[PDB]
């Protein structure tokens, strides 16, 4: 009947555990639509995906489609205010973002479930009448430039664009996708281009309804959402744009049998092997490329990685199909190299072709296909409920590739066993079709080429024909065997009934000297999974730099030894996480609860009886040295956060201190360390999920008994369980710590206004003030003043203390950012005074909606509890309590808080600043609002002297 709708789809196949309701349809103008109705959801969400992207950029205006993405947020005919969209979401508990790929531009948001329609209306105008204001165009070009700048010294981005640069230059694959100030302004200016014209030209040409997919999720009925979407999106005009296709591969014959030697910024050794392949997307029900990726990339007994590890040549390997665009794809194998491996790349590649040859020898394996199929089937059935914003964005993209009825299952369920396709793809993994890239600092000075956009330095050689032949003649290596049946595949999915004494929050069910056990049986999600979290306390994990190094290497070596065994468990939905902390060790086991005790028992047994392979020890130690050194290449703003974390924590070892001590770590000393670390411990655990109190008590005691049997562990004394405190800053003080980033030509800054110990009152004063200023700070500091791509504000919480923080990465010097942030804070004092009383309550309700947002998957609820436990506050009802108090706050209360704690002349202002200067700054001391004059800062010359010159805060009292 309805003329606005071209069709309604049939039942949209979903998991029987999914309680959400789905309708799919195609609009008259061709928009493909999925509607998701979830009456429980706290946040509603919508996303739109356009099947156009950087591959469609005009060759003379690189990055135009990425630039157009940024511009749609900045105003439309119906809603002209540059920030009406941001502001509307902020005051209704929303967020938004977008990304541009070669073939897609994806826009998405979430918001309070009551304001879906208000958000969606503003959002629809992006695709109807965008302004492309000239003042916004001039300002936003800078945001794009600093984003590129951030990427210039990043080894991944350099490799990403280097690949495009070494293929057919006539192919759109070569296009620079990001854009920068040169491609978007300075160069188009000297060629007479009116960019606002090209934006409107491009938007009008390609933003056509026939290339769009929309997904909307909210509490409304499926019928109500249907009316809503036709109301807002039928207006979008249909220009029947043909969908771009790229049938000719970017890598032709002249681009094969090629070797590239590349100089990295970080000290890394990597080998990249690539084969051009046809587009396998159409074969999604068969998934031939993923079958091969599963086998080549396997890490278990008999695998290619296993032999390469034993020879001491590589440490990690990943492989499989890599997307390109419609009409072309890649198959890749990525290994990191040891020092020895760098000298044996030829042999390493031979082993690769030997393993591939084994797969040809044995032919396709239906049992392998069956196993992959069964695992994906289990995965889909018990998939965790997704956060709405990410869910709509994902679905919006794949609406372009699968029938409406299959969108939810297309990427999970497998139907066809197709050995013809497996051999077809397998026939393409041959030496005559290969491309090899080596990344090592050993090529420094030996390169003869330079990549235009990032400056990557590299050398290109043809692979010698005799070397190709050795690879082509790869025999069978008897150390390569297909994997055996995966015995970690779960079979028991029974959901145990809720016990009578079950509780809404974690209960303390064991409180001994050795262990504190918090337990909760799942009463929400009812999936056959569980989370097992353990914190191991030992003073010897962080006593000095040397011991910290050894705690790290111990767990790295242990994970290395378990890798072959645990890989099967990971494929089977059973994964673990094990790393050292400043307080000891952290262990998490997540996944299907069926075979979970088996993996946990194997981990603890291995810890307590660990034998170190000397060859593995030397290799991992070398990698760890490089990892420490490679911090020099992180981004300025991350340095600033690192430095501030060192300044404000009672105890903290620097990367330099760790580097020095790493040389004094001998194999004998490590062998002695491990038994000393395990000799005395305290264990605090959260066991949460599809398990009962008896099972949980048994799991916790199994861990203890294993440690007692093999490591003779005894309890710690309670006075030994000590937490670190935060430095207490003086009233009206201001300290600055200054450092230089020697890799990146940007500067970074973090500003911390310390308030007081966490407290129900002090917590919500800060959080509410943070909410009020969140959007304005971004609008003022980024979109208006265009200081940098990275502009952040919000609460900082550490060691029981809290405060307000600003983080900026910019080309301008830090002392300038200091004033602009100081100028902004006064704007916020007036803005709070002038704002209406309902505008204020609007923020209160926005913060409330955020805090009370219910977790949708077990892992998220577990995280909430775990944060209460590791912080030793144990405030499991915090959300209800704090929101209740928040609602009673008044505009008067926030002004007093600002006047007392944050204002420039506040009697209790505690300000500490970290300035990370850019690579090229030697030193460092209109239309914009006026900044207050600031005092003379006390320049921190030594972090140790700084800390001992000041008091230390107390620790928070447990609930
Ligand atoms: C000159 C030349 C020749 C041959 C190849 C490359 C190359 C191409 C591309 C790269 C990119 C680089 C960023 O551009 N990325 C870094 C981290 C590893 C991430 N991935 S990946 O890990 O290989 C991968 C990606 C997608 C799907 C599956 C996989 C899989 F795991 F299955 F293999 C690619 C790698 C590097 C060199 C280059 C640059």
């Amino acid at each position: 009947n309805n003329p606005a709708i071209k069709r309604i789809g049939n039942h949209i196949t979903k998991s029987p555990e999914d309680k959400r309701e789905y309708r799919g349809l195609e609009l008259a103008n061709g928009i493909k639509v999925l509607l998701i109705s979830d009456p429980t959801t706290d946040k509603s969400s919508a996303a739109l995906d356009v099947h156009i992207g950087s591959l469609s950029d005009p060759p003379n205006i690189a990055g135009l489609s990425h630039f157009l993405q940024h511009m749609l947020f900045l105003g439309t005919k119906k809603y002209p205010k540059e920030n009406e969209y941001s502001q509307f979401l902020s005051e209704h508990a929303g967020s938004s973002n977008a990304f541009t790929s070669g073939e897609h531009t994806n826009y998405y948001f979430d918001v309070s479930h009551e304001h879906l329609e208000g958000a969606l209306d503003r959002f629809a105008q992006f695709f109807l009448s965008p302004l492309f204001d000239e003042s916004a165009k001039d300002r936003e070009v800078n945001a794009v430039d600093s984003e590129h700048e951030k990427n210039v010294m990043n080894d991944a981005w350099r490799l990403f664009q280097l690949e495009k640069a070494t293929g057919n230059p006539k192919h759109p694959f070569s296009k620079f996708g990001t854009g920068n100030k040169y491609t978007l302004e300075t160069r188009p200016n000297q060629e007479g281009i009116d960019v606002r014209q090209e934006l409107l030209k491009f938007h009008s040409a390609y933003y056509s309804s026939n290339l769009m997919a929309v997904v909307v999720l909210g509490r409304e009925s499926l019928d109500d959402l249907t009316n809503l979407v036709v109301k807002l999106f039928s207006e979008v005009e249909n220009k029947n744009v043909p969908l771009p296709e790229f049938p000719e591969h970017p890598f032709q014959e002249e681009h094969l049998k090629q070797l590239y030697k590349i100089v990295p910024i970080k000290d890394i050794r990597n080998l990249y092997v690539t084969f051009p392949i046809p587009d396998l997307q159409k074969y999604y029900k068969s998934n031939p490329g993923h079958y091969l990726g599963h086998l080549i990339g396997h890490e278990g007994p008999g695998s290619l990685l296993s032999e390469l590890k034993s020879k001491g040549w590589v440490n990690t390997l990943v492989g499989g199909q890599k997307e390109g665009a419609r009409g072309f794809m890649f198959f890749i194998i990525n290994v990191d190299l040891t020092e020895e491996g760098l000298l044996h790349v030829e042999d390493i590649i031979l082993h690769m072709f030997q393993y591939i040859q084994k797969l040809r020898a044995e032919g396709p394996q239906e049992w392998v296909f069956q196993e992959l199929k069964d695992l994906n089937a289990v995965a889909f059935r018990f998939k965790d409920k997704e956060r709405p914003r990410g869910y709509t964005s994902k679905i919006a993209g794949i609406l372009h590739y699968y029938p409406l009825e299959e969108v939810l299952t297309a990427e999970y369920l497998l139907e066809e066993f197709r050995p013809d396709l497996i051999e077809m793809v397998l026939d393409k993994l041959r030496p005559e079709n290969v491309r090899v890239a080596i990344v090592s600092k050993s090529f420094e000075g030996k390169t003869d080429r330079t990549e235009e956009w990032y400056g990557t330095q590299y050398k290109q050689e043809a692979i010698p024909d005799e070397v190709i032949k050795k690879w082509q003649n790869a025999d069978l290596n008897g150390k390569f065997k297909l994997p055996t049946k995966n015995e970690f595949i779960p079979t028991n999915f029974e959901i145990l009934p809720l016990e009578k004494e079950a509780t809404p929050y974690p209960a303390l069910i064991k409180d001994t000297a050795m262990s504190k056990l918090w337990f909760k049986q799942d009463d929400k999600f009812f999936l056959p999974k569980a989370n097992l979290n353990f914190e191991f306390f030992s003073p010897f994990a962080y006593v000095d730099p040397l011991h910290s190094n050894m705690a790290y290497l111990y767990l790295e070596l242990l994970k290395d030894s378990l890798n072959e065994y645990a890989y099967a468990a990971e494929l089977a939905g059973l994964s673990y996480d094990l790393q050292n902390t400043i307080y000891g060790m952290y262990l998490s086991v997540k996944g299907y609860n069926d075979k979970q005790p088996i993996l946990l028992k194997k981990i603890i047994e291995k810890m307590a009886t660990f034998e170190i392979d000397e060859k593995r020890f030397e290799i991992i130690k070398e990698a760890y040295m490089r990892s420490l050194n490679n911090f020099r290449a992180e981004q300025p703003h991350q340095h600033a956060m690192y430095y501030l974390r060192l300044l404000m924590t009672e105890v903290a070892w620097t990367k330099d201190e760790l580097k020095e001590a790493l040389d004094d770590v001998t194999l004998p000393r490590l062998k002695a360390f491990i038994p000393q670390l395990l000799s005395r411990l305290h264990i605090e655990a959260l066991l949460h999920g599809n398990i009962t109190k008896q099972a949980a008590l048994g799991i916790m005691q199994m861990v203890e008994d294993t440690l007692i049997e093999h490591a003779h562990t005894k309890p710690l004394l309670p006075s030994q369980l000590v937490r670190y405190r935060e430095v207490q800053l003086p009233d009206r003080g201001w300290f600055v710590y200054q450092q230089r980033n020697e890799v990146h030509n940007n500067s970074g800054i973090e500003i911390y206004y310390q308030t007081d110990m966490q407290s129900t009152s002090e917590n919500m004063f800060l959080e509410l003030f943070a909410q009020i200023i969140s959007e304005p700070a971004f609008n003022t500091l980024r979109t208006k003043e265009q200081l940098g791509y990275i502009v952040f504000s919000g609460p900082r919480r550490a060691n029981g203390i809290q405060g307000l923080r600003f983080i900026i990465q910019s080309e301008k010097p830090p002392h300038y950012l200091e004033s602009r942030v100081e100028a902004f804070l006064i704007t916020m004092e007036k803005s709070i005074e002038d704002m209406t009383e309902e505008a204020f309550q609007k923020h209160i309700q926005a913060l409330a909606i955020r805090r009370l947002d219910k977790p949708k998957k077990l892992s998220a609820e577990s995280a909430k509890y775990w944060g209460e436990i590791i912080s030793q506050q144990y405030n499991f009802d915090r959300d209800n309590t704090e929101v209740a108090y928040l609602k009673t706050l008044t505009k008067e209360d926030i002004i007093k808080f600002y006047k007392e704690m944050l204002a420039v002349d506040a009697p209790r202002r505690h300000k500490v600043s970290v300035h990370v200067l850019a690579r090229e700054m030697d030193s460092n001391p209109i239309n914009l609002s006026q900044a207050p004059a600031l005092p003379q800062p006390e320049v921190i010359q030594n972090m140790t002297e700084f800390k001992r010159g000041l008091p230390l805060f107390p620790l928070v009292k447990p609930h």
